[PDB]
């Protein structure tokens, strides 16, 4: 089993995305979950994000029923700026803004998950953080595939992922995996438009020489809601005693969101001799997003409204009813270009036998924005009382807004030019002394930025010197059982300017963790867990004279206990589940302190089995169920209020087509939220809430050829 390949069963047994290495995860000094292609198979997720509902220290619903975004939050930590901190092929999709990419789920082979500082081989990151896809790549035996979806809220889905090979040797091959997609999102008026497709070319002149090239184009015209809701509504009552139904939608009727991606790359490899081995990944991308955006920002008696004229103008009492909103509109373009080169030295030194990583990493993002950004009074406020049990019978679409001629007074133009560029040089080596695996190694950043304020004509400019390492133990027995526990490092530049007129100087982020990890070499099932310390240290709090600016020196500690299980337990059965453990809290902070940050639960767990039967009359037949539990969280950083913990379920039903000459082909239907449970997903603020996602069904035909 190949760390770029299938695995097999649902349990991946390589991952090279905690090592740059194949390597067996029992292997690893570090957490990481590999969801593979079948899973993702079983629950035709929506989006990565999706995939990850069942993988701990994960949160996958810090927005809702929204897929806009494939934005996680990562054992209580994400990127600073809402931006996303995701991994495709080994280089990140640097996005900056409003301009974050996303992949498919069905170009991709698996989806994998490393939890902690992540900088000691990939440069500059949030704490305990990292997403890394792999892209679907040219299959060995041929593969004509064809799909058909059709489910609720007109989802229509049709795609293809064919693989060959162009000579009987095998040394040219492709594969292209398509899709369009199209569907009504939740909130009435929005919709979700999807056109993707994903060349790809294999050339392997011999048995130790593998360049690949990975390319990825997709359009989304329409990307649906995005926007944000009162507690009040849907956390909490409204002062009628009622509710926001979660198909409410406060945007323009008019409200439009797309976005364009383009990225053009290739995996290369050769095996020069018997302990020398050269790999480089390269890719280069272009992407676009623009939109026409009202979003609300909270009722008209939110603290955040204080200043808002259209509000003051209402009755005392009448202030806790109706909805203040803004708007945005926005048009962006970036370039990102990514390189890493490395050299893997295998030999020995007297039963010490080395694996020694020695490479450099580079990457230029630059992200070009001009957009405009509506302020109080900048739109019409909306009653919420209307909502009462006629909707219900549901949702009722709104009015459009005039995103054209912004006027002076209640908005303002915003145009930015960001610019990024990393260097790293790092240096690991997995040196197996028998049964004693050490993992250590270091990297060196150079983390340069500027931006360029079209209007203000500023251009602040940081260039950080960035220096983390990690070490770590694995005591591989042979029963399967493999403790370990390693230290580890990260760092984060920041993009924001002090009072001093100068960009703050980095995040980092420190964790201690041990755990054991049970991958016996008979069986096909995986069980790891492992509990954890991890600080990010000189984070921005607010100055502590009130000054608009921010101040660093701030802390957050984040210490919990995460435990997965991946197996099957039978030719019929498989089974997947986790649980995890997050105590998120601020150490030192001006504001918050001993407070948890928001949109990070407790608790979460999942459960989820399958049974395929071989036998009787029910032969090709495979049932499965499973629940995921996310705990309560805070909706806000003054934790003035809670989110509730809830429970949704997934069921599955799937047919093998062969008694009917096709095998291997298959129909199926997929349901989520199975008691269309109606919870709000969480709040990053009073003003943001997210309703949760309502029952879905979808019915899919895939056929093999
Ligand atoms: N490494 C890497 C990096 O480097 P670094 O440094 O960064 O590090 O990077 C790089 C880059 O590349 C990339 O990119 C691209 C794109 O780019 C662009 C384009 O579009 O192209 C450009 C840019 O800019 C620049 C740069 O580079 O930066 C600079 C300048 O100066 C120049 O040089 C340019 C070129 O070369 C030329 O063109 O480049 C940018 O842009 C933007 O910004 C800028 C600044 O700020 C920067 O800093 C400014 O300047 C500009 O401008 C403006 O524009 C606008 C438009 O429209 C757009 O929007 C306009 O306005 P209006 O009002 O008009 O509308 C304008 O424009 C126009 O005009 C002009 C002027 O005109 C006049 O004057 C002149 C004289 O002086 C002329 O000549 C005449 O006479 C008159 O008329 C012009 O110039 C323009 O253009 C033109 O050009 C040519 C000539 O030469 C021709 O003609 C053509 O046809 C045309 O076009 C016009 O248009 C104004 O001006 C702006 O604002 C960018 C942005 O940022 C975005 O991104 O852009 C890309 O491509 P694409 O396509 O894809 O995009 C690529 O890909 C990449 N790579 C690189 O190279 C390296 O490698
Ligand atoms: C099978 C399809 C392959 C398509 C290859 C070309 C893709 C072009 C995408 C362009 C997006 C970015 C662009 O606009 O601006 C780019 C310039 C184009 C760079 C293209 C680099 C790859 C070309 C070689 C491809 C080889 C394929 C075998 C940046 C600026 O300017
Ligand atoms: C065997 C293939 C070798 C490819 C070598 C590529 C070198 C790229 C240098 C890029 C310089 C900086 C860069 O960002 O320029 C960009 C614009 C050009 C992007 C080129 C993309 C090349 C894609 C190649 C695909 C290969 C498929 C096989 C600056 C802006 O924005
Ligand atoms: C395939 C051969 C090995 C990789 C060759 C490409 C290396 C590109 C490095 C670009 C650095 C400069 C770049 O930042 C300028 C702009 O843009
Ligand atoms: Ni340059």
């Amino acid at each position: 089993e190949s760390a770029w390949g299938p695995a097999a069963t649902i349990a991946a047994r390589q991952s090279a995305t905690g090592t740059k290495t194949d390597t067996p995860i029992q292997k690893v000094p570090q957490s990481i979950s590999v969801v593979t292609a079948e899973e993702m198979a079983l629950h035709q997720p929506k989006s990565v994000k999706e995939a990850l509902s069942y993988t701990p220290g994960v949160s996958v619903g810090t927005r809702g029923a929204s897929n806009t975004y494939d934005h996680l939050i990562i054992r209580g930590f994400a990127a600073e700026g809402q931006s996303q901190n995701n991994y495709l092929n080994g280089l990140k999709l640097q996005g900056n803004f409003y301009n974050d990419a996303v992949i498919d789920p069905y170009m991709l082979e698996r989806a994998e998950i490393m939890r902690g500082p992540v900088s000691v081989l990939y440069g500059k990151s949030s704490p305990g953080g990292l997403l890394n896809m792999v892209s679907k790549r040219p299959t060995t035996e041929p593969l004509k595939e064809v799909q058909f979806k059709a489910g609720t809220d007109s989802l229509f889905q049709t795609g293809f992922d064919f693989s060959d090979s162009l000579d009987d040797d095998g040394v040219y091959s492709y594969r292209l995996t398509g899709l369009a997609r199209s569907a009504n999102a939740q909130q009435k008026g929005s919709e979700e438009q999807r056109y993707a497709i994903a060349p790809a070319f294999t050339w392997r002149p011999d048995d130790k020489t593998n360049f690949t090239f990975l390319s990825y184009f997709q359009n989304e015209p329409e990307t649906g809601y995005y926007g944000w809701l009162p507690k009040e509504g849907t956390v909490e009552p409204l002062p009628n005693g009622k509710r926001l139904p979660t198909d409410f939608n406060e945007g323009a009727k008019n409200n439009t969101y797309s976005r364009n991606e383009k990225m053009v790359g290739y995996s290369f490899d050769h095996e020069f001799n018997d302990t020398f081995t050269v790999r480089q990944n390269l890719r280069f991308a272009e992407n676009k997003t623009s939109q026409n955006s009202v979003y609300g920002y909270g009722v008209c008696s939110d603290p955040a409204n204080a200043y808002s004229k259209q509000c003051a103008a209402l009755a005392p009492a009448d202030k806790g009813h109706y909805l203040a909103r803004k708007y945005v509109v926005d048009d962006e373009k970036l370039q990102n270009f990514s390189v890493d080169t490395q050299l893997q030295s295998k030999f020995a030194t007297g039963d010490i036998d080395h694996t020694l990583l020695t490479g450099v990493d580079f990457m230029r993002m630059r992200n070009d924005i001009n957009a405009w950004f509506g302020y109080d009074d900048s739109v019409p406020l909306l009653n919420l009382y209307n909502p009462s049990h006629h909707h219900h019978h549901h949702g009722s679409v709104n009015t459009d807004f005039d995103f054209n001629a912004k006027d002076p007074a209640n908005s303002g133009p915003y145009r930015i030019l960001n610019k990024q560029k990393q260097t790293g040089v790092y240096v690991q080596d997995q040196a197996q002394w028998d049964k004693v695996l050490v993992t250590l190694g270091g990297r060196y950043d150079w983390a340069d930025q500027e931006s360029l304020n079209r209007v203000a004509g500023t251009t602040d400019k940081r260039d950080d010197k960035q220096f983390t390492w990690r070490g770590g133990v694995n005591y591989l027995f042979d029963n399967g059982v493999t403790p370990y526990f390693s230290y580890s490092e990260s760092f984060e530049p920041s993009s924001q300017v002090g009072k001093d007129g100068n960009i703050f100087a980095p995040s980092k982020g420190k964790q201690y963790e041990v755990g054991v990890k049970y991958v016996p070499e008979d069986r096909p099932i995986v069980v790891t867990g492992a509990v954890y310390n991890l600080t990010k240290t000189n984070n921005l709090m607010a100055d502590p004279e009130g000054s608009f600016f921010s101040v660093e020196g701030g802390e957050i500690r984040a210490r919990g206990v995460e435990i997965e299980a991946k197996a099957a337990l039978s030719a019929s059965v498989n089974v997947v589940g986790s649980y995890t453990y997050t105590d998120a809290e601020y150490t030192t902070d001006t504001t918050y302190k001993g407070n948890t940050p928001a949109q990070v639960p407790k608790h979460m767990a999942s459960l989820w089995a399958d049974y395929t039967f071989f036998d009787g009359p029910l032969s090709g037949l495979t049932l499965g169920t499973g629940g995921r539990y996310t705990g309560s969280s805070y909706g806000d950083p003054a934790n003035s209020f809670k989110v509730g913990s809830y429970t949704v379920v997934d069921a599955l039903v799937r047919y093998d087509l062969a008694r009917v000459g096709m095998a291997g082909s298959n129909v199926a239907l997929h349901v989520n939220n199975l008691f269309d449970r109606e919870y709000v997903a969480s709040c990053f603020n009073t003003y943001g809430c997210f309703w949760g996602a309502e029952r879905q069904v979808v019915a899919t035909a895939t056929f093999r050829f």
